[PDB]
């Protein structure tokens, strides 16, 4: 059964609901973004109206199946009416295809809901700055003051010198990326360009990534791995026993791996600076974690809220736990006692 902070209400809608079955009253299915616990439940078989960005439903035809009379694809920053309701998409600067959703009910109240979202000050001038919202819906993986981490920016500075300063140095070094979404596309994208290689990947990735829309893909990435020095891998592989083997499947054109774990917050965050950050080492493989995150840190979001200044926050995150719903209430308390609303 469909819990409620997935019901918007006033309305016959959902979001990220798919593994419930046939809600009661559910007249269309929103889908913010194409990640698993999101779309959980969808499948060629899926027969009621889904509403999504274009990229999104580039990747649910192509990957899952599902059939092209039931997905219906909105620009963005477009008002549109769905099922006698005012509705728009705003960019989520999360992974590629990502939204929010505004929904104008009937009544006159405005519901934000950002699906998952890394908060931005360019969020300030979109058509948020328009109206009033009552109530929001909001991404709270890193509400709590201990998640820290740098810019996207700083983070691909620190990976793009770090690999070009090895292969510069050793020429026969292999560079490997881990993956097990889409997302973070940017770390292999900067580093392929830095080092004048494609980016070389399985044919499952390589047809991902091909529903993305990214400019001049065609000339970024390929399924041909001898012609490539920058390696797409499974998450779960980014280890020294699976780099090993790795480095065995490439003939002796290598001798060295570098590989890259974009994680999102760890613990060494609370310590470390990103321009101190060091790999672990056995032998001729080195394996970094960067924290390249597509959530808000704490403080970005708290920033976001602030400027909102929504009536009613209904949390989509760390909602199972007393104590994680006790610390988010208090932070949200705090935030309208400093700002006055
Ligand atoms: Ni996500």
């Amino acid at each position: 059964t469909c819990p409620f902070y997935k019901k918007i209400p006033g309305t016959g809608f959902t979001v990220d609901a798919f593994q419930y079955g046939v809600v009661e009253g559910c007249t269309a299915y929103f889908l913010t973004h194409f990640h698993s616990d999101h779309y959980a439940g969808l499948s060629k078989h899926f027969t009621f109206p889904v509403y999504c960005s274009e990229i999104t439903g580039n990747l649910l035809k192509n990957k899952l199946h599902v059939q092209e009379q039931y997905i219906h694809p909105l620009p963005l920053d477009t008002e549109c009416i769905v099922n006698g309701v005012k509705v728009v998409l705003l960019d989520a600067n999360h992974c590629p295809g990502a939204v929010m959703i505004l929904f104008y009910l009937p009544n006159g109240t405005v519901i934000l809901h950002t699906g998952d979202f890394r908060a931005d000050p360019s969020m300030e001038r979109s058509l948020l700055a328009d109206q009033k919202v009552h109530m929001l819906y909001l991404d709270t993986t890193y509400c709590s003051p201990e998640y820290t981490f740098p810019s996207q920016q700083e983070v691909i500075r620190f990976a793009i010198n770090t690999a070009f300063e090895a292969v510069t140095l050793n020429p026969h070094a292999l560079v490997v990326c881990g993956t097990y979404s889409i997302g973070k596309e940017k770390v292999f994208l900067a580093i392929a360009d830095v080092l004048g290689s494609k980016v070389g990947m399985s044919q499952e990735k390589y047809k991902t990534l091909q529903c993305l829309n990214i400019p001049e893909i065609n000339s970024l990435i390929t399924t041909d791995m001898c012609s490539s020095l920058v390696h797409l891998l499974p998450m779960m592989q980014i280890n020294f026993k699976g780099l090993q083997s790795h480095l065995k499947k490439c003939g002796g054109k290598y001798n060295q791996i570098l590989a890259f774990r974009p994680t999102g917050w760890t613990h060494s965050n609370k310590f470390t600076r990103i321009a101190d950050v060091i790999p672990q080492t056995k032998g001729n493989i080195s394996i970094y974690g960067i924290p390249y995150s597509e959530h808000s840190s704490y403080l970005e979001m708290k920033r976001f809220v602030q400027w909102l200044k929504p009536q009613k926050i209904i949390p989509t995150v760390n909602v199972g736990t007393w104590k994680s719903r006790s610390t988010m209430e208090k932070y949200f308390r705090e935030w309208k006692l400093e700002a006055g609303y």
